[PDB]
């Protein structure tokens, strides 16, 4: 059984890719991730200063791996971490025995845990969505669960009942968060998880429970890790000394640095193409290669790529900005 | 290559479900494929008269079968086939690599096509949704495609410029259709396909246009195929009579017995549930056993069953009637 708990969690929680060699685009190619680069991934981000790496998410890529290769770059992750930091893969499948069979699979690889969706070719309602997760929690009590709360990929909401019900299970410890508008009921709702809001909401949601909200996710990281750094450095700062100017500045920063990726600022228009938006703006900063998107998801229109490269580009100039 | 075309494709196309063991409702159970019911079904099925055999669709169970599962469940149909009629596997996935695995083993095992819905965890566009067929049919173009129109599970919502393409790949031979608002345009857009409406709409279908309009799907046909076999008899011969009555008199019994399977008349309450009130209305009517259904999609309202199992009873009762 699990050890971790939400105390364990803290500080910057970083969304790794999946990096892909240069014919992963291609159907007819198979074993398509560049392990080498996953290695130098994961160095770069353990000195960087990171608290923990997630993966195989969305732009991760979870839905368009093949089995082999999921294996493959877990056993590389897992051997260049090295136990340092905490790791979560991502198991998100289609039903509750491949989930299981998948978790087991990768806990006795050496992750942590795993970043968890829902199955979602048939919309789930909660009592089903609840037994799913203590399903897994059960069947792998070994493994740590974020829950992967991504209504647009999964079609369920995770609403307020929800959380009350994933807080009675120990294995679940943490959470990709939503936007923050429930945020304050949620904590409330749910005292033994750890609530990750993404990276440019961590700002007010530290502000409104700095006890509770101590960690964030960020993407913006592998276009360079400075960033995310110095916001947590700054809001710990913060918190102590009641003077929220700098950390307010390195927030309102990102902000701006990713107001060209959502396409005509649309969220839905930027989810059906989460995937190369995102290995294309990580592309575009030069801090790692993502690489191209495995198939189907392989072509975004060519002004939408524009938007998501001028962000990394701005990220890429933040991480310059914050480096110590 | 194949040699299905649309001109093959006429009559009954029965959709059957993949029978359960009792025990296929639990995560820990493996092998959840009662093979001797699913041998008597397809052997009833072709001597009640039914043209052609679908399968593994949503209530088919698709997304929760292993593939240990999906592999012995076809390999018994095309042995108890026989090549008697032609057969469609089912073979959506989350990406076209996996797709294409699982179609060119399908294949190879005996069935001569695949009903094939859209990967679904990123919501598809237009030219991604057509570069997958594409992929697919010239990764295997011995497999015949019936394309799986169902916006609620996959997203897309497979619109009039799609249909227009997937008439220029040859594989694709069929579609189980949409509700038939634009049936009329999609039949002139896409001149090469065989559209099945559901049997419901099948009478107003074939009355829009009786020389593209010769086939229907059908999940009724579970609770008893004469109800179906009947509805296609009768449609031919008021062709050529232009006496339309009886055709429209089972025609109205069929939605009479649909009347309450949706739960309170709400579709998109239904596709929530679309398996487990599929596989409860086919375990009411008694002419075969779906039996339960694989995690996590087990839990449905009380409520909502016993409007299914309604259905089922009316739909034995309609087998009944238009026995002969």
């Amino acid at each position: 059984t699990t050890r971790l708990t939400a105390e364990d969690i803290n500080g910057a929680w970083t969304i790794m890719p999946t990096p892909s060699t240069p014919d992963a685009s291609d159907w007819r190619s198979t074993n398509t991730v560049d392990l080498d680069e996953t290695a130098r991934i994961v160095e770069e981000l353990i000195a960087a200063g990171v608290n923990g790496i997630l993966s195989m998410g969305t732009f991760g890529e979870c839905a368009t791996l093949t089995w082999e290769e999921k294996r493959d770059y877990v056993s590389t992750v897992v051997e260049t971490i090295r136990g340092r930091v905490p790791y979560f893969c991502g198991t998100t499948a289609l039903n509750t025995r491949e989930v299981i069979r998948q978790t087991r699979e990768l806990i006795d690889i050496g992750a942590n845990g795993t970043m968890l969706g829902v199955p979602m070719w048939v919309k789930m309602d909660l009592p089903t969505a609840v037994q799913f997760y203590r399903d897994v929690a059960g069947a792998v009590p070994e493994a740590a669960i974020a829950i992967y709360a991504n209504p647009e990929a999964f079609k369920f909401d995770f609403p307020r009942p929800f959380w009350a019900e994933m807080s009675k299970i120990p294995q679940v410890v943490t959470a990709k968060y939503l936007g923050i508008g429930m945020l304050d009921l949620d904590l409330k709702l749910a005292p033994n998880i750890r609530f990750l809001p993404h990276e440019d909401d961590y700002y007010a949601a530290a502000r409104i429970n700095p006890e509770r909200i101590t960690a964030f996710w960020s993407s913006g990281a592998m276009c360079g890790p400075a960033t995310a750094i110095m916001l947590r450095d700054e809001v710990e700062r913060a918190k102590s000394t009641g003077d929220w100017i700098k950390a307010k500045a390195i927030s309102d920063d990102m902000r701006a640095a990713d107001s060209t990726l959502f396409p005509r600022g649309d969220f839905s228009e930027f989810s059906k193409y989460n995937i190369g938006l995102e290995k294309a703006r990580m592309d575009a900063a030069g801090w790692l290669k993502a690489g191209p998107c495995r198939p189907p998801y392989n072509l975004v229109p060519e002004d939408y790529l524009v938007g998501a490269q001028k962000s990394g580009k701005a990220w890429a100039a933040l991480h310059a900005k914050y480096s110590k």
